[PDB]
């Protein structure tokens, strides 16, 4: 049945829960960005109000197909009102179109749902600046301090960089990338850039990136694999064998691959400096592994939490199990106690 941490209480509102059915009361869906666990359930026969980003609501009706007139777009850092209910969309810092949402109940209360989110500072001067937030409804992915990553920033830079001098020592050496869902274009974006090459894909995935909004975008991406030497592909074909079976494909253009998989965390994290990460080769075909996140580490988690300080934080994230849940609720005591909230 739905999770109580769905539900808003007070409302008839429920988030990112379309797998269960009608739920029993909910008068307005909303969903915080289009990845399938999110979105798990949506199609052409949904017949309730959804509310979510403008580029949420491109990616349901192109990819999905849902009906428009069930489709409500809201503008982002602008106050709304829902069935009574007043609502404001903040940006997320996760994919594309991927939005936190405040919710003003009629009693006064306020509260907060992450959705999935990377903390930033930046997010200390938005519409959140201007009131208290009582209850957080939190992306706890990576609570715990063993889950360090390099900014953004740094990652993309070594990817440019790798990319760069590879292909300069090589002009016969192809790029790949790989992907299984929106977010972290930056990645393949950076390297097509630097090489002066559009990026080639599948009209799938082209039609998928048709949907974001991103500037100039005609000028980055193209179905033209044979224009391109950058490719995308399905993160499942990012190894050796499945590399070696696209060279193939490419006619004797190339003679060597350097391909990205831009993971979550992995373990050589919390020893490895960005400076210093290898690749797995074989052959002809090197593969790195770069630690790009869409998701807060612990200590960004912590900041934000701390300069909020919410009276009660109910986890979206690792809840399945009670080492996972009484180890996270240790963390938010810490961190109130270090505060003083
Ligand atoms: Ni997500």
């Amino acid at each position: 049945t739905c999770p109580f941490y769905k539900k808003i209480p007070g409302t008839g509102f429920t988030v990112d829960a379309f797998q269960y059915g009608v739920v029993e009361g909910c008068t307005a869906y909303f969903l915080t960005h289009f990845h399938s666990d999110h979105y798990a359930g949506l199609s052409k026969h949904f017949t309730f109000p959804v509310y979510c980003s403008e580029i949420t609501g491109n990616l349901l009706k192109n990819k999905l197909h849902v009906q428009e007139q069930y489709i409500h777009p809201l503008p982002l850092d602008t106050e709304c009102i829902v069935n009574g209910v007043k609502v404001v969309l903040l940006d997320a810092n996760h994919c594309p179109g991927a939005v936190m949402i405040l919710f003003y109940l009629p009693n006064g209360t306020v509260i907060l749902h992450t959705g999935d989110f990377r903390a930033d500072p930046s997010m200390e001067r938005s519409l959140l600046a201007d009131q208290k937030v009582h209850m957080l409804y939190l992306d706890t992915t990576y609570c715990s301090p063993e889950y360090t990553f390099p900014s953004q920033q740094e990652v993309i830079r070594f990817a440019i960089n790798t990319a760069f001098e590879a292909v300069t020592l090589n002009p016969h050496a192809l790029v790949v990338c790989g992907t299984y869902s929106i977010g972290k274009e930056k990645v393949f974006l950076a390297i097509a850039d630097v090489l002066g090459s559009k990026v080639g894909m599948s009209q799938e995935k082209y039609k998928t990136l048709q949907c974001l909004n991103i500037p100039e975008i005609n000028s980055l991406i193209t179905t033209d694999m044979c224009s391109s030497l950058v490719h995308l592909l399905p993160m499942m074909q990012i190894n050796f064998k499945g590399l070696q079976s696209h060279l193939k494909k490419c006619g004797g253009k190339y003679n060597q691959i350097l391909a990205f998989r831009p993971t979550g965390w992995t373990h050589s994290n919390k020893f490895t400096r960005i400076a210093d990460v290898i690749p797995q080769t074989k052959g002809n075909i090197s593969i790195y592994g770069i630690p790009y996140s869409e998701h807060s580490s612990y200590l960004e988690m912590k900041r934000f939490v701390q300069w909020l300080k919410p009276q009660k934080i109910i986890p979206t994230v690792n809840v399945g199990t009670w080492k996972s849940r009484s180890t996270m609720e240790k963390y938010f005591r810490e961190w109130k106690l270090e505060a003083g909230y």
